[PDB]
């Protein structure tokens, strides 16, 4: 099944900057997120369809995660990617899609919509703790990008 | 002369957690700020009076900022440091101090109480543009430390 969850967020950063920075995620992520060590393109040019291998550490152990870039829609400052392999897909999970869409906020910032689509195998539902973890990672990635823009204002 | 300015910024991060990040600047600053590559203690043991060097590489050229730790008060979630030399000190400034102390805020978050203390040479008043930069830097770094914490939720 597919189970969809939407959360509304804010940023003091304007949306075109966050959008441009979201596209440098491969460079930003290992800098800001301690446990992300590398991001390598397996296939593709960085746009939709691109497969990426992420090397992370969990408890001193190296683990590998696979991401796919799904779609980008610059018109709506929208960037979608999915987790397609590794530890975040327990046996009853097929894939998890993380969508981000941004609009201008009331004071030079942004209003964001973070959508999590949790794809299960057959009849299964998302485990509640797995959904919690997934939402945390998706928002954490958004906050890594935002934090990088806040710390490096001349770059966007 | 000395000229001082207060502001308050809210954070969703609870103060003990946010404070732990404030005290870990030597590790965090090179992670968040692209051009800051390392922090070296020049004199002292890390507490008040410690002099630190932030090593920067900007467009290929090595530079530094010098910091002095002014006060650390864990009980009241306070971490104060000064820029005392190098590229972050304008030629018209003697010293610029960035004070941060946290109090409990709404929803188990924090309010960061920021003070900028701008020390001029002799009888001059602060350069208005440098005051602007100093205020923006103080807020921007608070928001970026916060962002690092929100991007790394396990580390806390
Ligand atoms: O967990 S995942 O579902 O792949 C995941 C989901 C959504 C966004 C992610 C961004 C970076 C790294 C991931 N993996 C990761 C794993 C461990 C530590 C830090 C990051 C992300
Ligand atoms: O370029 S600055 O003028 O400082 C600057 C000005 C205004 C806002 C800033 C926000 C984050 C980082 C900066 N720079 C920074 C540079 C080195 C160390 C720490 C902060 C900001
Ligand atoms: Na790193
Ligand atoms: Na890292
Ligand atoms: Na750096």
């Amino acid at each position: 099944g597919v189970f969809t969850f939407e959360d509304e967020i804010t940023s003091t950063v304007p949306p075109a900057k966050l959008y441009n920075a979201m596209k440098d995620a491969d460079s930003i992520t290992p800098k800001i997120i301690d446990d992300v060590k590398s991001v390598e393109i397996v296939e593709g040019n960085g746009g939709p369809g691109t497969i990426k291998k992420l090397t992370i550490v969990e408890d001193g152990e190296t683990k590998f995660i696979l991401h796919k870039v799904e779609s980008i829609d610059e018109a709506n400052y929208a960037y979608n990617y999915s987790v397609v392999g590794g530890v975040a897909l327990p046996p009853t999970a097929e894939k998890i899609t993380f969508e981000t869409k941004l609009v201008e906020g009331p004071n030079g910032g942004s209003i964001g919509k973070l959508t999590l689509k949790y794809h299960t195998k057959g009849d299964a539902k998302p485990d509640e703790e797995e959904l919690k973890k997934g939402k945390a990672k998706g928002e954490g990635l958004f906050r890594a990008i935002e934090g990088y823009v806040l710390a490096n204002p001349t770059q966007y």
